[PDB]
């Protein structure tokens, strides 16, 4: 099985070099196109780079103040700075108040609730008892009675008087909260690639303001500009708050030869503009300060509407990795065989006879493509599975050879039908040298009944031709090639120069060589010479020229 | 090197088309299986799609209130709404209080600390001085004395009296914080694919509540159902707080023909249930309000235990990309050669004689697989490296040819052993035409010593056979083929019809052609005809028939 | 086109098995190298694993207190615990105060601002009116007058007196905030792989402190160590706050046979150390408590500088996926043909005559590589596109055959130049058997003008040799092979043994067979035997031996 010489074996694929401009041109342009697409994808998607998602940290600083005068009994003149509207978070998100309601005497008692649009209840003692409403903050025993002038509400155990249920003002308060300035210091890192960077670099202008075209890299933003860049109106969002999103996209190429790693800023409204009224439309929150005055545990509650800005820092950093390039090249290497596949398809399609039957006469421009057929004769070598039932029979009348692959079921082989096969080119180089008692299944006269078992007798039942005429044995070459004793002796000497030469039982080898000679004569290819069935007239002629004394003649046997 | 015709060269692969049902069947079923697996992986993992992680923004709204009566000197009836237990964050995380302790007279002085289970210290002045305990909030000078009835503690500089060290109540306060409702508005975006969507869509029911089977898409959640869906008990988590996680998974397919992009909700307890007592088991925090009463800078501190719900939004959006499909197809194209590899392995395995020696007689079912061997004869063409030491020698007695690859170290070539090589099929188509003073290393009588340098004399030392007998020169074909002057003249005319024909020094070409004729006679293949070593008898017979007048006979020379 | 037998066809690639140690060695070592690199990349990058990013939840607990004495009119002694400096967030980020300024009587009035380094304004009424400064919290009408001793500031409507503009103390307050301890409980999950784990496991030491080498897996951290591990100074960061980042990297392998999933802790300063003074250098925030005293709505504001620690949890979990392994193997399978490509390149390079002209004589070590040329003769079979203009002509004088691919534009074919082609090896096995009125373009004497249309007359204008001499027709083999009637009759009988044999119009077949015989004689390969152009002398000799009675002689016709 395994030998030391077997290890050092190597197999080269046999090929034939076709000299043609069409095949070479389509080959080269297909190779160039697939190479161009591969390189384009490589340099566009940067598939040679291992990517990694960043890790981000954000620091927000909101600077700006707003004057606002309370509603006139007594009038107030107040100022709002970052200490009040801004929250202690100050990282990755920040709140900018744009409207506020306040209740000073918030304390626990059994007063009613504010009448909303639908909450206006005129019935007396109709409300549920111990309902624990999510709308009104207190658990209620109904006892509905009027505290307003022309309306009423249920008796609630919430913080009183008249805290919830009130709508926001219109126009919005704190309209000066649009020129406020946000400084966003963002620091991103790629730990696998080990590259840390940040938004602000040395030399950046401090007094800049972000704009889409003039100074995009400036990390200083104005809220009005944020809302105007996407067409949003700051006033309606100031009446009822919202949720904005500052997208910071990093597309970082950490390669030194093309190093670029900077952010791109975008803005997107996060809260649903057209949202249901039952759901909480805007972003709001209600917080209070607790205190004890006159012995009563009480508090003061303010509900603030404003815009929450989510700073969404995302991106990807790519760095050259050899393994990714290797995998991509290994994937794309298979496409270079597209040219060979297409050309082989062309050759196999134009080699068929259907192109000569229908295509070439009708089209009349694919006529020179018949050349492809010749390439098929140089590309393919059709063989057949040497089955035991495989047989080959020839007839002088017809030009082709019949492949009788079917099995014998007692019927005479002369009438069995098979697939025609064209005879080979005969290798013209090697060829260029100097009474009526028949079995009734032959058309000639020289046939003879076969002497074999009846189960296997139909194999020898073959004739030299399909219709009556001259027998092939009467030809001039049959006497000279098939059973010319000098010729067979010369052939055997060529195979074994020291043969017995009329010794003991030499006629068997001469008979076998005569069978092989007739086979190679009619069936040129050695694949077809084997598994050939000679006719009875020639078989028994050869047997007469080289009889067997003390034994029967064994017919065709499976060689392999 | 390079020519314009060399660019237009295309090389096809020579093949032989086997007609067999077994090979074709296994080829087609293997191709179908690999194609089916490739398509299955492509459609399941969606490898034709470029994926992208989402960017999310969450907005939480907790609605629900809870009545609770303080411990009875005086009794207090209180209500808790979203203003108190909920925090100002309101995005991506929210706290829901489920237990609380409070201390009103929190002020700075040198009073003792609360006695815990292990913190109970009965020693007198045994505690460390200036220890700065992390457990107790104050730095301690020991001075341990009793302030309780039957227990004592060290003197601490913490906010007093007796704030820390106290356990939580059991049962939990604010047990009504289980029917509380959470509205989670989640807006997600794929910026690379440029697709923004949100949890709540138009037409969704407002009064719905989340359930695993009935209404999963409802973003309204009940706190009790969240714990009950995973078997968690809300009471024990209400006594000592915890951390829950609302996982929102997006598996978005942005292709129009199969567009689906909606969330899936799941719940998972984040804090370790079985955790150490030394570590802080539950989620809690202690915050206060600062105030000045009677001139003393003081505060009131409350420690709240509750459940922190982390809304973990994650997922992936896939969109059709051509480069990913190209890479995947290029990767999977190599698997289509699996059928060819397997069939070639089958052919190369069943071609060896090992299968005929052991496998076929024993098994008796692999008998028809010997046909594969024939395919090997049509697939492979074994050749040998034409080394300078490569030689071929034949013997009329033995049927095979010996490959003497070994080098001559002075030993006679007649006894050198080599690897047997079977003679070819002889190309039957082209063949079907019409006293005792020996060197003592030969076995015939016609041998003669070689006239060459002693260093290179052993090459010609070869005989026509291994054992005594008739010499090959006495054969009938030797006189007709090898040195028949008419035959060699005809061959030379076939190569060059205008030869000198008995002119000056024609015997050299006749001698060379006679050597080639004997080689092709014994060593059929031209690869074996070259590098063949003739015996001394035939060599000197040919030299006698075609002598060299005024020069020595140059032996075998490396042609390449 | 399509047949049931055509489906079961399978094609094996023809190969020739080379027996050489060099080729086998380079093949095997190249295969081993590419296999080793593939396995190394697979086991290093874990490309057989599908990766997934984690989802994290962090819970922070800061323990530690700090004593601090206020500046001495009256002196104060106070303690700071986690209730005050820590924020209610307690998840994924926490604040640790390291400096504080405070203003008690913060209230709204028209007092001036604190004079900074540049804010010191000496002009009288020079400041802008209604400027709404971001620097000072109040909107200002100028009215600049002095309130300090030797300096002045504009009149501001901010919360007064002298809140903003003040620098931080140096040394920093709360220097005891360096031994503070942080417990970080991090729970991570891989939902696609469905694997949940956490930082703390059973059996971990509770009293441990994090160290790089001794106990890295301890999740308890000291704030001083976090700065000392990276060389940062805690005092300068305590004076003016900063931002730190605790990186928690997960490299989880969820395969059971190599299961390891634990965090790695690193620390990185997030805020820019060397940052502009105009920008806010350190991390700080100003918050207040609101109250009413003496009827005035007032507040007390404290500005805190401290370190914000961002717990950046990230990582990746890999789990065995068959599809990823299949894709990777399909990608890397193409590299196994690298050995075949390299060996074919070697064979095609060392097969050219360029290596024998320049390389082998000069180098003298690549001499035995000429053997590769022989492999080319066994690998490649160069053919030519059978164009209509393709022609072949031979001459007895010259040894090679001329390929006349050019078209006939009326010029005589005898003088047309073409590319030389070497004659084949002649298949020595098959060959080893037993007056002055010329056209003036030939050089022999037996030429004759051609009888064809003038447009196609130049095709037959060919001679048997390039220079004068003996005509090829006078050769001895011409009379025996080309026009020996017995030979042609035997050949035709071999093709069809039942020919008419001197019947009606048999001379046409004999003439065609004589043309084919001369072609196969001079042009051995059947590819070159076709498309051959015989000379006028031999052509008209053959026509004289086999005349045509009642018709003209049709010249060479395109067979395909
Ligand atoms: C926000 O800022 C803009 C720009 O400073 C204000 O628009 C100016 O308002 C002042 C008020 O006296 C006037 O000078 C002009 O009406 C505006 N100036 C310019 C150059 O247009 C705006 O009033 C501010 N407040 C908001 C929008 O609420
Ligand atoms: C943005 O919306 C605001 C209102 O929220 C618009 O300002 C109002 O315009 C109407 C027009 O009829 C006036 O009646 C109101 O008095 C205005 N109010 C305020 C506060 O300005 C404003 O015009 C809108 N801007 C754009 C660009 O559409
Ligand atoms: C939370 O809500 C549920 C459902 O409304 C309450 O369960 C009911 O409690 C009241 C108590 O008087 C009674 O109607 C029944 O005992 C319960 N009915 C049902 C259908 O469950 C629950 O008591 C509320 N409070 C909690 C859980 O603390
Ligand atoms: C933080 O803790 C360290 C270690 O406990 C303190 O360092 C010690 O300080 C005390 C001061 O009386 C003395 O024991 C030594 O000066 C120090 N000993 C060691 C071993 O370092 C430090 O003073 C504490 N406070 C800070 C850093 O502000
Ligand atoms: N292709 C072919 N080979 C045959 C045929 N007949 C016999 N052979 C071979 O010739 C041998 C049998 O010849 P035969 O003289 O009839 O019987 P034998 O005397 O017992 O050897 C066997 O080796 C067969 O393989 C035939 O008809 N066609
Ligand atoms: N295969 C083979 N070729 C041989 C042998 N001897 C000679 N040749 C060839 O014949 C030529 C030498 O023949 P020879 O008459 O002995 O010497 P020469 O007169 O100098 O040419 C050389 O071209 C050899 O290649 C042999 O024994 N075996
Ligand atoms: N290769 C080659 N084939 C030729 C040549 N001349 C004729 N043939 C073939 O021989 C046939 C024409 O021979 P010819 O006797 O001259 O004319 P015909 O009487 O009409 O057959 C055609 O089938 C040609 O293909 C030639 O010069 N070279
Ligand atoms: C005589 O030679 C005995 C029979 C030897 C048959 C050897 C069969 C080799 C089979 C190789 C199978 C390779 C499978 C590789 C899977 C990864
Ligand atoms: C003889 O060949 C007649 C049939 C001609 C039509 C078939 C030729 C096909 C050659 C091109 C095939 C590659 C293109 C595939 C299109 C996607
Ligand atoms: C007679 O033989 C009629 C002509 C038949 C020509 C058949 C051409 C087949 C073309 C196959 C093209 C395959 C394209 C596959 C693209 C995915
Ligand atoms: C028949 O089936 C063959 C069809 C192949 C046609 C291919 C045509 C493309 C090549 C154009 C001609 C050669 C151009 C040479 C200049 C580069
Ligand atoms: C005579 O022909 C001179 C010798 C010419 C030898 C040409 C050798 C070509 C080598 C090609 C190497 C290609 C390497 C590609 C690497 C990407
Ligand atoms: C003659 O061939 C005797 C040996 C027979 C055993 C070897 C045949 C192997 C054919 C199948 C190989 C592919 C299957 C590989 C299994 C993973
Ligand atoms: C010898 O060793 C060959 C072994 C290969 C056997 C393969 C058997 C599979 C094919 C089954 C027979 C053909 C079925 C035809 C109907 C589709
Ligand atoms: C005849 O062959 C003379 C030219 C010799 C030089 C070319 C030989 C090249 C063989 C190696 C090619 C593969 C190496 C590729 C380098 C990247
Ligand atoms: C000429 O062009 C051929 C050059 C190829 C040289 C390759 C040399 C590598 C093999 C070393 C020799 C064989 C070693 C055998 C022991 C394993
Ligand atoms: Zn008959
Ligand atoms: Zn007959
Ligand atoms: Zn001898
Ligand atoms: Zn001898
Ligand atoms: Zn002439
Ligand atoms: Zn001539």
């Amino acid at each position: 099985c395994c030998s030391w010489n077997d290890v050092f074996q190597y197999e080269t694929n046999k090929v034939t070099r076709i000299q043609s401009v069409n095949y070479g041109t389509i080959k080269w342009i297909l190779h160039m196109t697939v190479f161009s697409y591969v390189s384009f994808a490589l340099m566009s998607d940067k598939l040679y780079q291992r990517k990694e998602p960043l890790i981000s940290s954000v620091h927000t600083k909101v600077k700006g103040v707003a004057e606002v005068t309370e509603n006139v009994t007594k009038l107030v003149h107040g100022i709002f700075d970052t200490a009040d509207y801004t929250l202690p978070l100050q990282g990755n998100s920040f709140f900018v108040m744009t409207n506020y309601l306040k209740s000073e005497g918030q304390e626990q008692k059994l007063c009613p609730e504010y009448p909303s649009r639908g909450k206006q209840c005129h019935s007396d003692q109709g409300c549920i008892k111990g309902w624990m409403d999510p709308q009104s903050k207190g658990i209620q025993t109904g006892r509905c009675i009027p505290y307003d002038q022309k309306r009423k509400t249920c008796e609630i155990f919430a913080w009183c008087p008249a805290e919830e249920g009130k709508e926001a003002p219109r126009p919005a308060l704190l309209r000066s909260a649009e020129n406020f300035t946000v400084l966003i210091k963002n620091n991103i890192d790629f730990p696998g690639h080990n590259y840390t960077t940040r938004n602000i670099l040395p030399g950046m202008n401090i007094s800049c303001t972000f704009h889409k075209t003039w100074n995009p890299q400036c990390p200083i933003f104005r809220l009005g500009d944020i809302f105007q860049e996407i067409g949003e109106n700051f006033t309606e969002v100031a009446v009822q708050g919202g949720i904005m999103g500052i997208e910071i996209y990093w597309d970082c190429n950490l390669d030194s030869w093309s190093h670029r790693c900077q952010p791109k800023y975008s803005f997107r409204r996060l809260d649903d503009k057209y949202t249901n009224e039952s759901l909480f439309p805007g972003y709001n929150f209600r917080y209070a300060k607790y205190y004890k005055e006159n012995g009563m545990e009480k508090r003061t509650l303010i509900k603030a509407f404003g815009v929450r800005f989510d700073i969404l820092v995302f991106g990807t950093g790519g760095k050259f990795d050899i393994i990714q390039l290797v995998v991509y090249i290994g994937s794309t290497l298979s496409y270079f065989g597209l040219a060979t596949v297409c050309i082989d398809l062309i050759i196999n399609t134009y080699a068929s006879t259907c192109c000569r039957s229908r295509v070439y006469p009708s089209c009349k421009c694919c006529e020179p493509c018949a050349v492809n057929e010749y390439y098929y004769r140089k590309k393919c070598e059709p063989i057949v599975e040497p089955k035991p039932t495989l047989k080959y029979v020839s007839f002088v009348d017809e030009p082709h050879i019949w492949m009788v692959d079917q099995q014998l079921l007692g019927k005479s082989l002369q009438d069995v039908k098979g697939q025609e096969v064209p005879r080979p080119q005969t290798d013209f180089l090697e060829l260029s040298r100097l009474s009526r008692d028949s079995p009734d299944w032959c058309q000639c006269g020289n046939c003879l009944p076969s002497q074999l078992p009846e189960n296997r007798r139909a194999l020898e039942e073959l004739c030299c031709r399909r219709k009556p005429g001259q027998c092939i044995t009467t030809s001039e070459l049959f006497s000279k090639i098939v059973l010319s004793r000098e010729a067979l002796q010369l052939l055997l000497l060529y195979q074994e120069p020291l043969l017995a030469l009329e010794g003991e039982a030499i006629n068997s080898k001469l008979r076998h060589c005569a069978y092989r000679s007739y086979a190679t004569w009619r069936f040129v290819s050695q694949d077809m010479a084997d598994f050939a069935i000679l006719p009875s007239c020639c078989r028994w002629k050869i047997r007469k020229e080289f009889p067997k004394t003390q034994g029967q003649y064994s017919g065709f046997k499976y060689p392999y």
